[PDB]
């Protein structure tokens, strides 16, 4: 079995080229290649003209794409054809893989990327070295990246939005706060299924605004209060039922207990909040620890398990009551109360 | 199809994570951590503490990087192992794989993988504006990238250097000039196998000396002697056999018909010129195109078929003799004569 090495060595070089094999994807979508091909068949020549792309090297690009299984090549006139993998790719707000990798595309996101040697050596994000800048921060000054996280936030968030609102009673509640609720598709499919809550959403001005414009047009805009905020700082007292979705995470474990014991004091003793968040099992699927991956290089977070949160409640006054699935994914809601 | 577009959408995603995997690799390779498991299982306490590393990032890095086949998990005790996927990664000179991660590890590579779209758009490099360097000015101003580069094209050298001696009979030569020869393992490699045979390596000058340290640590002083220049400048004449292995395919078109054309007029009508390179067939492999968009990426080059070795060649005042089988990959001995 001598050549056992052999194979060996073919996994770990086919690893390494699936760098470039993603950067190609990241490339054929911020050309907007998948959206050309969806009236037929287009030579590399008419998509060439049409992305600003330089004909030969598109015509590279796509035939590495096919040959390894994103979009077809015709292999004739110069034709390449959507498929089952590129589609995948057409843009759609709803569309949390097309939404991702436009988002992954960006520089900047790559350029983390680069450094996550540094996250390794201090714990911390990367994205701070390699940019020049917080995640934060550049979400805060620039509208493209701004746009590029909360599209492919805001998708991931639909189909999470409905699945959230089916598997937990609201009845009962007289009010809701979505702390940093994103874009407002949670809160504005819990409305929805509960006619009689009231809503009030927190989130950092510019998303504020994003969130204001969904809401408004989901007919919801007079059941729900809109409040650009800061949830190291404010948030809304005597309130029936807190959520919070995929925010914790974003934070190391002493900026999740100061976000954790600000819920707290502003609680009744009868209020509920609701970590929806991504968690750590016994048997944690791959995928899943990418994105805790992920987290640490953009903001420094981290995935979390069940006992690892329920350390820092306890650190925090509150306490686990329920923990209940949502969609066959690591996504857990789990229902808090005052301890 | 609902079920359809799931699994297409997972299997888009796991190509977008792909980027995450080869990175973790990066950093492993940067760290040493490979070689620390070389005496059996280490803590991640311990493997952090050699490496100065983070603790607890770097065990989210080994249990991430064991979830995806690399190191082995142990289960207890904060235990890792080496096994067959990371000792691949083993520090080699003569492992393509090994020193081509150590290669992709550099942040100046990762970042011209950032541009990807300027070459998509230009057919250029990205790397020059990426890095504000060229990569050829990188490898020749800055010792550690010209040694991280060489030993990567080193130790593909050394593996193809030994086929090359067998796929061709230099019995009838005297002279041999090998243009842009490397670290001049071929030259070697074809000496060795050619007692009689006498040579002359030409290579930019740093590498050069690098060069003549490989040969005359294998006794071969005697027979090859080394010309520090410029193959754009110099190709010096009468020589018997030329070789060019993986030069022509850095360059774009016009810059190889210089090249070419230069090679030509050193010919005698005797001299055969053996152009060594991976050549682009119908149906290439996955493998041999990404090759071609690391080359478009790092040097603005590009693989070719024979036919547009052939035009260049024309171009040139050469022509093709026949083409021969070689090492077993795409890599093929294109033997041109004086036209
Ligand atoms: N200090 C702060 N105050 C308010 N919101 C913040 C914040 N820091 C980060 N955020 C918000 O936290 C959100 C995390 S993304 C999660 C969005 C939404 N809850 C969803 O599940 O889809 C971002 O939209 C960001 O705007
Ligand atoms: N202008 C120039 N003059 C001479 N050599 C050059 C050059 N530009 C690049 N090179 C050399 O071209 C080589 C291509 S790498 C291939 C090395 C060797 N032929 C092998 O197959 O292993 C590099 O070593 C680089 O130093
Ligand atoms: C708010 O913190 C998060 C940040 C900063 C991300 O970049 C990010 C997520 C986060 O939660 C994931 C959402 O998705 C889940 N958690 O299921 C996501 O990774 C899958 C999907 N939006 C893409 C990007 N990426
Ligand atoms: C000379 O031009 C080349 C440059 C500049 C490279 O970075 C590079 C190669 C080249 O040919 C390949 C060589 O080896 C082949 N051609 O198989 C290589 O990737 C396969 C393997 N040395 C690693 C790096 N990488």
């Amino acid at each position: 079995g001598t050549a056992a090495r052999a194979a060996a060595e073919e996994t770990v070089n086919d690893i390494l080229q699936g760098a470039w094999k993603a950067r190609a994807i990241h490339v054929a979508v911020e050309l907007g290649v998948p959206e050309l091909l969806q009236e037929g068949p287009r030579t590399a020549t008419a998509l060439a003209e049409a992305t600003g792309a330089h004909e030969q090297t598109l015509r590279r690009l796509l035939r590495l794409l096919a040959t390894v299984g994103v979009f077809d090549d015709l292999g004739h006139d110069d034709l390449f054809a959507q498929n089952a993998l590129s589609a995948v790719l057409l843009p759609d707000p709803a569309s949390p893989v097309a939404t991702d990798a436009r988002f992954q595309a960006a520089p900047w996101h790559w350029r983390a990327w680069e450094q996550l040697t540094h996250s390794v050596r201090t714990g911390e994000a990367s994205f701070d070295v390699a940019n020049g800048t917080s995640f934060w921060q550049l979400t805060h000054e620039d509208p493209k990246a701004r746009e590029l996280f909360n599209r492919a936030m805001g998708s991931v968030s639909l189909t999470e939005a409905g699945q959230v609102a089916a598997a937990y009673d609201f009845s009962g509640a007289a009010t809701a706060v979505d702390i940093g609720g994103g874009r407002g598709s949670l809160m504005a499919a819990v409305l929805d299924a509960f006619p009689g809550l009231r809503g009030t959403l927190l989130e950092r001005p510019p998303v504020a605004e994003e969130a204001r414009e969904l809401l408004t047009g989901r007919g919801l805009a007079d059941r729900c209060e809109i409040l650009p905020g800061d949830f190291f700082e404010t948030i809304p007292d005597g309130a029936d039922v807190y959520l919070i979705k995929h925010v914790l995470h974003d934070w190391d474990d002493d900026d999740v207990v100061r976000i954790l014991r600000r819920i707290a004091t502003a609680m009744k003793p009868d209020s509920r909040l609701l970590v929806i968040d991504n968690l750590i099992d016994e048997r944690p699927a791959a995928s899943t620890l990418f994105v805790d991956l992920l987290l640490l290089v953009l903001v420094g977070g981290a995935e979390r398990s069940e006992s690892e949160f329920a350390a820092l409640l306890e650190k925090s006054g509150l306490r686990v009551e329920r923990s209940l699935p949502c969609g066959a994914g690591p996504v857990r809601i789990v229902e808090i109360r005052r301890a």
